[PDB]
């Protein structure tokens, strides 16, 4: 086809995973300047799990009860604080390999990067977007947690995410870099419902608008259409209203396209009525919205760190 | 669901991506140890790539005539040799960030990791799969050439592919780290036919075997089958004929997941002549061979570097 899903480069990002061990449980952390992040339920024996109260169980615990490992290195543990859901475990030494980072917060529908880790160690990259319901279909297991999803742009590393849990649904939860939780969600061994999900609409008309340069075309009509009436077939299909603010965004794609936003709304209109009927838009069979429009413009026009 | 397609860290790889000019013609070359390899058809202009002779046009060109760039700094090619399709320029620095690494050629039906790359920096890092018909699937733009596919494993680093030219069809075509090429494609601007592609087959049954312990078992049968008839009924659907050295490769996850190899075969076999119904297997409505045995493993277990 010519277009997939792509991470970004992890070099960055792999000179920062450091291994923490708290008793018997062992995570993930993210080494920044002389400071770890990981998460707080490091603390967490298995009984623990099922109902902590962890500014009970941190009290009792101490510097030395923190042993951070960077490879076969150690690192001495020299303060401790709670900041809502992560861990803060000062060091002694800065990271030699501390890119120009950022903590930021992203909202429903951006796409990040994912390195998976396992006890401080890279494991693998990928592509994943944060759904509307403030979850993540990620790929993690049982020692994942302190992953941090990830942004870069020319330099700066943007860190968005930190692996906590898994859903009964499957799905993961976590929080950004200052332990607020992406969505209503805690960190305890109890069932928790995600809400329900949707698709995100300005993401497949970016991934439509990337399969046009790409070859497919058969997708697109000549019937066109109307904001609102796209609107009202799409809160029936399970999509997000599109905004005059979301139409802005898909603008110099259509530009370059040639293709007006709106006419694409309508055929992305029809291919939620019509159905697919076995034929195939950039080798998927159904209708992707983990590419934002961001994405679909980088992708296209090659742009690099 | 619980799977993706994730590609291995590419830190190390990251660390030997340099640009290479030669004339008005950039690419990006391989920083190994004093030498650096780049795709030959950097020596290249518009009129030549018609039809080139590149050891006529190579002894043209002069120690001085290559320009490598690591970054900001500049590298002092002390020697040039042409080996099949690739060039190896030897510079006057070993590269600091060389890793440990090897020079494979994999065989069709094996995955590696892209990290795509634009004037020696990195774009993106992406799974990919050599198609029986030696080519692969990409996403690649002008200026790509020189991005290599890689595989890692506990420590190590082997190269085993180098992008080169698109395909008519889209597809993409390259050499392995020694300058010959994966399959009968030549690098010159001409129309080259690729192959009739198939399908992997025993990278679709560790698919399959994959969706199993993540959840989805819908397409699980009771009516098993013989090797002979699965391989009837997959030559008409365009699948690799399994034999006796495809059922070993699947043998350690049939005794994870506790089904014969034989009864999954049977599943794809129903699920090949009767469809998929508009269900779905981990997210996708289609049967996907990217995923090799070693891949499931890899993923279901976590193994890290
Ligand atoms: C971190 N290392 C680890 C990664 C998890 C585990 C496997 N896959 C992942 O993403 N994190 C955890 O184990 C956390 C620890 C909490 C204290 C934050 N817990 C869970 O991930 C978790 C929480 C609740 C349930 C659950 C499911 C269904 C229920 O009823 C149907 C009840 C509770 C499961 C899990 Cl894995
Ligand atoms: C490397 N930087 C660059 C990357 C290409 C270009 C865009 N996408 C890619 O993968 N490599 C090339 O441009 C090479 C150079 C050769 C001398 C190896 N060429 C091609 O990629 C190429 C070759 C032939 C055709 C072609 C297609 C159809 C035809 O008739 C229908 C005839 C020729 C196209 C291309 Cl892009």
């Amino acid at each position: 086809s010519g277009f997939r899903k792509m991470a970004f480069p992890s070099g960055k990002v792999e000179g920062c995973m450091v291994q923490v061990t708290c008793g018997t449980t062992t995570l993930n952390g993210l080494w920044l300047d002389d400071v770890v992040y990981c998460p707080r339920h490091v603390i967490c024996t298995s009984e623990d799990m099922l109902n902590p109260n962890y500014e009970d169980l941190l009290i009792r615990k101490s510097n030395h009860n923190f042993l951070v490992q960077a490879g076969n290195v150690q690192l001495r543990v020299i303060g401790h604080s709670m900041q809502n859901c992560v861990l803060k475990l000062k060091v002694d030494t800065a990271n030699p390999k501390t890119p120009k980072y950022k903590f930021v917060r992203i909202q429903p529908g951006q796409t990040f990067s994912v390195l998976a880790c396992y006890n401080g160690s890279p494991s693998g990259v990928y592509q994943c977007a944060m759904r509307p319901n403030f979850t993540i279909k990620g790929s993690f297991l049982n020692g994942s947690c302190g992953s941090v999803g990830f942004n870069i742009d020319y330099d700066c590393v943007s860190f968005c995410y930190m692996h906590h849990m898994e859903l009964p649904t499957g799905v993961h939860a976590g929080t950004d870099l200052e332990g607020n939780f992406y969505g209503p969600f805690v960190d305890r061994q109890t069932a928790q419902a995600a809400g329900t999900d949707t698709t995100i609409t300005v993401n497949v008309l970016a991934w439509l608008y990337a399969a046009v340069i790409n070859g497919d075309r058969w997708f697109l009509n000549r019937f066109t259409t109307t904001l609102n009436d796209f609107n009202l077939v799409a809160m029936k299909y399970n999509y997000e209203p599109l905004t005059q603010d979301h139409v802005d965004i898909l603008g110099p794609l259509s530009a370059q396209t040639g293709i007006a936003v709106l006419d694409m709304c309508a055929s992305l209109k029809e291919l939620l009525q019509n159905g697919m009927n076995g034929r195939t838009i950039l080798g998927s069979a159904l209708l992707e919205d983990e590419f934002t429009p961001f994405d679909v413009v980088r992708q296209c026009s090659g742009v690099t760190f």
